[PDB]
């Protein structure tokens, strides 16, 4: 007996955003974005009806070291609050151990965002000075990257961030960007290339991505371990990428609406 | 009862190559390359002994539209000749339907290789002229990309390539590279960015990668459908990527040894 699939996602531009006129709209129609379009495509190919829901705690997903409880979208899947996650959720080892991921629908890497004019061009540069503070998003894969990294440069950076005060970590990507823009160049933000490049093309056009990506990874559609939707979803992602649909959606939400 | 894992791979530089003194060596020690290094690591992390074997027909893998028989490394897995494939094997829908793939260990896209000086800077450029011929590897994912593309430019390119006489397709990457180098700029080769970038750093340093990639995809470690080896292999790939080993191996075989 087919039932409506509960999709957990997160408000993160340009993946999922509230339409300007969202208040006069209902259900899935309230949202727009890359992942909204992707959800529709996946549902079509897999043949299911769905309901988009914004993750309760607004987080991507990390495990509490003391209680071992998962939060964010990962947690909603782990505890059965959602049937699938369609968002810019990074495929990682610790997550793959508790939930399933489709092959990546988008490739990306950690990058550096600076306020135009900031004397910084690489991660090494950030590590060799103190005047400019830098941080990452909380409960995300970027923070985890620096925590599980043995690489000398990334180790030094983590040592700084982990004990830096005031806290250099932010609750949302939006908070990180706002901090860069109002820091007069005294704050650099570490975020995924995908978001960095998006913001770079948005007014007031005062930020820019610098240096090469620190790593190479991807986002995947996630389902609870052993879910019957996993197989179809995985094949759907491959089909969409091969048809060029994923590439079309990328341009549609990143550069076609560019305002810089 | 632990058994030696049979690994199928292909002689493709710099993934797997015969050592200069292979005749004086034995077994796995006869080979060297990115995938040889990766195979050793995957085996250590998954806890298995293995034997490297070069695919009999020297092909990646495609299903014959007549006999419906799979050839290449994919075939070796499908018919039970090998237990795992560790090579630059592209993750594609048609293949995922018959074998399993780990998450990607390398990201890449189709690209253009020209003899330096060739008046070509994009796929569109190639499609708008006829003086310069162009082709791809036969029996591979690149040829399939063009055969199935619905994008105007790529369809136009396929329409030309599939009917060009003599054949513009080649049996091995080396053959394609040699054709580019000896054609005085009258032949351009379409191949994966990974192989393009590698050749670009090899003497006589007469080739160049031009334009942006035509698509985005990845290589994955493949196992027979349902193999109990798949889970561990996938987690090993994620762990090795997160620890920076994959990036270290690409630098080692692509640039640290660059000849240009
Ligand atoms: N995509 C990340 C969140 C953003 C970040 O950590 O930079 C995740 O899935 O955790
Ligand atoms: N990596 C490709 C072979 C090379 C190519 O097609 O350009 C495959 O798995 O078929
Ligand atoms: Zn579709
Ligand atoms: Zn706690
Ligand atoms: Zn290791």
């Amino acid at each position: 007996a087919n039932k409506t699939v509960v999709v957990t996602t997160i408000l993160e531009s340009p993946y999922v955003m509230m339409k300007k006129n969202h208040e006069m709209l209902e259900g899935n129609e309230r949202y727009e974005g890359y992942c909204v379009d992707l959800a529709a495509e996946i549902a079509k190919h897999c043949g299911f009806k769905y309901k988009l829901t914004i993750v309760g705690d607004g987080k991507y997903g990390a495990r509490d070291e003391d209680t071992k409880i998962w939060n964010g979208m990962v947690g909603e899947l782990v505890y059965g609050k959602a049937d699938i996650a369609i968002a810019p959720l990074t495929i990682t080892l610790v997550r793959e151990e508790v939930i399933d991921f489709s092959k990546p629908f988008m490739s990306l890497g950690i990058s550096i965002m600076i306020k135009k004019g900031t004397p910084i061009e690489s991660a090494e540069d950030l590590s060799k000075q103190t005047e400019i503070a830098y941080g990452t998003l909380d409960d995300g894969s970027t923070k985890e990257f620096f925590r599980r990294s043995k690489i000398a440069v990334f180790d030094k950076m983590w040592t700084y961030m982990r004990s830096a005060e005031p806290s250099v970590f932010v609750r949302t990507t939006a908070e990180g960007v706002a901090r860069v823009r109002k820091s007069k160049g005294k704050y650099a933000y570490l975020l995924e290339s995908t978001m960095n490049e998006y913001i770079e093309q948005r007014k007031p056009c005062d930020t820019m991505k610098v240096g090469g990506n620190l790593d190479s990874k991807g986002y995947g559609i996630a389902t609870p371990k052993g879910s019957s939707l996993g197989n179809a979803v995985n094949l759907a992602v491959l089909k969409l990428n091969e048809q060029g649909l994923l590439d079309k959606l990328k341009n549609k939400w990143w550069y076609d609406k560019g305002e810089c």
